[PDB]
Parts: C-alpha cells; structure tokens; sequence
C-alpha cells in the first residue's frame, strides 16, 4: 500500500450514511471502477471530542487485519475540511437492520453468525486485538450473507487497564469493563453470549430503560430466557455469560458446542 489518495479519485454514490458522526457513502474508484465504501469525518468535531488518536488506532489495526469475516480498510486520506476512510463495501448492509426486519433470527442463522464471529475473533485474538465493541450495529453482511466485523475503533491490545469513558448503552459490556478493572480476550466471549441471546430473542439480555439499572443487571448477571429458546441455546449462552472471565469458554469450545455444530451451516 504505497499509493496515496484524494477525493478526486472517487465518484460518490448513495448515502448508507449518518455513520457515527458523518456518513458512509457507496463510492466508485474511477480508474478501476472498483466499488467500495467511503466513511467521511468532518474532523473538527472529531478533534473537539479528542478522538484523533482513537481513530488512527482503528485505522492502523483494521488495516493489518486480513480475514473474510473482518471488514477491510484499504486506506485513507484527508483535505483541510475532513478525513476519509476507504472501506470494503458490504452489499447486504448491517446485521442490525436485518434484525429489525426479521425481529429475530432462527437457530441456524444465529449459529452461523456466531461461528463466523468466533472465527474472526480467533484471528483477532491471535494478534491480541480484542474488539470490546461487538454489537449488531458494528456487524455488516457481505454478498454471500456472511458476517463481517467493522468499527474497530474501541479495539485494544490485551490485556488492558484502560480508562476509556463508556458510551454505547452498557448492553454488550461485561462486568469487568463497566467496573473499570483489568480485562482480556474474555471480554469478547461475553459480548458473543449477549449477541447470541439478542439474535434469538430480538433483545439483548440485560436490556433496561435506564443506564443505571442495566449496570445493575450486568454486574449481577441477571437474565431470563423466553420459552422458545432451546436448551442447547440456553446452555451456550449461560456458559458465555459468567461474571468470572476465567469461567468463560475458549472460542474453540464455542465452535465445538453441540448446539453450534448442529445448527451451523459452517
Ligand atoms: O442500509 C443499506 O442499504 C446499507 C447497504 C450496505 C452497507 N454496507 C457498508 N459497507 C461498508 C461500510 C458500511 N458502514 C455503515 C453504513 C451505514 C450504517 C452503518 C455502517 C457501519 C457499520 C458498522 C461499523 C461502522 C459503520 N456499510 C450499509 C448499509
């Protein structure tokens, strides 16, 4: 990746956007006619929240990761006014929207998503990138309907003692992160359990009307299963959600889970 870019190299298409501060557009590189996505950040209000470092941590990390289940960052550039991210384009949109449409996923689609998820996380963790942000909004779908992890901004190098003032809900964060303690790869396995629950139920297991009561339910790990959640699903989710990070299973055990292997296409 020697080549450096400019807006004049791209034709801007449909807004996919309003993208976590400023939007994501379909775009086509003029010479190759290569279709991709452009994330656009005005840079004044990225500066004003002092995220300028966290953004280039996202850029650096997501740059060196090559996995079929991880969204590519090809490069980036800037002019005086703002900063641009050149990203792999995921044609089928966000998992979040698919979940709004179906309202919940069956066991086969869910198990497949989890499998793809664990695979990408195995890869991330081998490099000791831990995502820590995993949620349906950060998940994209490729042309074959395969899951793709995006938005690595909050991702870190393990272990982390990090301060990192918290934003998005509390819903996907485990007790060790919300209580401000040391944490490791096991963070992502908790998020995986939260995600698996949400996929099948249509709602995250600790969901509540206030930030403060969500904190409570996460700390005390209080969640209940609707009747239609099968025994094998409950088992995997119950294993994933454990106050003690060390009681959480390895991604390998997840991939070898009888409920996973039964319903997974993969
Ligand atoms: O709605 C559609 O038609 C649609 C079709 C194809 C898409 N595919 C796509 N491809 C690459 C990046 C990207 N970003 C986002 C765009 C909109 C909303 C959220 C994100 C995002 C997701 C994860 C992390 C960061 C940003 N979206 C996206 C939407």
């Amino acid at each position: 990746k020697k080549r450096q870019w400019a807006l004049e190299d791209f034709e801007i298409g449909r807004p996919l956007g309003k993208g976590k501060f400023g939007n994501v557009y379909l775009a086509r590189e003029k010479q190759s006619k290569f279709i991709l996505a452009l994330k656009v950040l005005f840079k004044a209000q990225l500066e004003k929240a002092g995220v300028e470092h966290q953004l280039r941590r996202e850029v650096e990390i997501q740059s060196h990761l090559r996995h079929p289940n991880i969204l590519r960052l090809y490069g980036y550039f800037h002019d005086a006014t703002r900063v641009y991210l050149i990203l792999e384009y995921a044609p089928l949109g966000t998992v979040y929207r698919e979940l709004q449409k179906l309202s919940k996923f069956d066991e086969q689609r869910t198990a497949t998503y989890i499998t793809e998820l664990a695979n990408a996380l195995s890869y991330c963790h081998s490099k000791r990138v831990i995502h820590r942000d995993i949620k349906p909004e950060n998940l994209l779908l490729g042309s074959a309907g395969e899951l793709k992890i995006a938005d690595f901004g909050w991702s870190v190098h393990a272990p982390s003692s990090r301060r990192d003032t918290l934003c998005g809900t509390l819903d996907y964060l485990p007790p060790e992160m919300i209580e401000g303690r040391m944490h490791d790869e096991k963070v992502d396995l908790w998020s995986l359990g939260v995600l698996c629950y949400e996929f099948l139920v249509g709602k995250p297991p600790f969901e509540a009307n206030t930030y403060q009561e969500t904190y409570k339910r996460i700390s005390r790990v209080e969640f209940t299963f609707p009747d239609f959640v099968t025994e094998g699903a409950r088992d995997l989710i119950s294993r994933l959600l454990k106050h003690n990070p060390s009681q959480r299973p390895m991604l390998r055990e997840v991939l070898e889970h009888p409920w996973i292997t039964a319903n997974s296409s993969k």
